[PDB]
């Protein structure tokens, strides 16, 4: 009896949730009574990459936080990761649907969240190295998790990052200046995709306003190879992403702290869940 052990005959297809780093994610039903009863989950196997899935597998199997997509199980030399299905999806799904109840106190209240949960990353001596508003799923209009495990890489004992070898499909316009000049993975690398993050939930995740179509804007859509060097030249020169519409000078300025040049001059997730906290109440 191991209620984290799925049985692959049991473990129908529903449709496609996502596709990624060598992966893809399925809604299913682990029906065991072949009546359509059964829980829905979303699983995660693959499109060699068996040993970053066995990986990925044993940092969420360790995870505990409520702000961490739940790990149900495992389903076996292949393996396939069974989590917990949240039907909202992500931020990127949810947001442009509803702006209407989802002011400007919610969107803090989800910010806060989202740092409680990198926090608790953090701690256990992790760097996630993919926080995007498209890894943040909805669980309801007062809860959001943080998904998607993929890219998560542990920090050795007395060191202060994680050196990136695999850097091929890198979400460039969500990562830090010592990301893509040296390939280097600090806390304080996750805390600037944080204030990039922070930046698309305060656009309610809109396209025209996305964190690359307003980057390709100030250093230009057409520079192929030479793209990542011209960001990293702008960055250099102090440009940042502008304050977001309707977004207060306040939240505008934790956010900012996100962004220093320097990981050790940037701000931590606890003095962002103290800001926030200060604008709450
Ligand atoms: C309406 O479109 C969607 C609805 C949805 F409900 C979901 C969904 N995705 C997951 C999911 N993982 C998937 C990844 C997706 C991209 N970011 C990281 C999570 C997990 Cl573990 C648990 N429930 C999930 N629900 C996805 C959707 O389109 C992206």
């Amino acid at each position: 009896v191991d209620p984290t052990h799925f049985e692959k005959r049991f473990l129908k297809r529903i449709r496609d949730l996502g596709e990624g780093h060598f992966g893809k994610v399925e809604l299913c039903r682990y029906d065991p009574e072949g009546d359509n009863t059964g829980e829905q989950v979303a699983v995660k196997s693959l499109k060699n990459h068996i040993a970053d899935l066995k990986k990925e597998i044993e940092i969420l199997r360790n995870l505990y936080h409520e702000n961490i997509v739940k790990y149900k199980g495992i389903c076996t030399n292949g393996i396939k990761l069974i989590m917990e299905f949240l039907p909202s999806g992500s931020l990127k799904e949810y947001l442009p649907k509803n702006k209407n109840k989802i002011n400007l106190k919610q969107q803090l209240k989800y910010a806060v969240q989202i740092c409680k949960g990198m926090d608790y990353l953090g701690s256990r001596q992790y760097v996630h190295r993919d926080l995007a508003a498209r890894n943040v799923l909805v669980e309801s209009e007062h809860q959001v998790k943080i998904g998607d495990f993929g890219l998560t890489k542990a920090i050795e004992t007395d060191k202060e990052y994680y050196t990136v070898k695999d850097d091929r499909d890198s979400p460039v316009f969500w990562y830090a200046p010592e990301c893509l000049m040296q390939s280097k993975f600090y806390i304080a690398s996750d805390v600037w995709s944080f204030g990039v993050t922070l930046h698309e939930l305060l656009t309610y995740c809109d396209s025209d306003s996305s964190p690359m179509a307003l980057f390709l804007k100030m250093i230009g859509p057409t520079h192929g190879q030479m793209t990542v060097t011209r960001l990293v030249n702008t960055l250099k020169e102090g440009k940042r992403l502008p304050c977001p519409p309707n977004c207060p000078d306040e939240v505008y300025q934790l956010m900012r702290k996100c962004w220093e040049f320097q990981p050790s001059n940037r701000t931590s997730f606890q003095n962002l869940i103290e800001g926030f906290e200060a604008l709450l109440k």
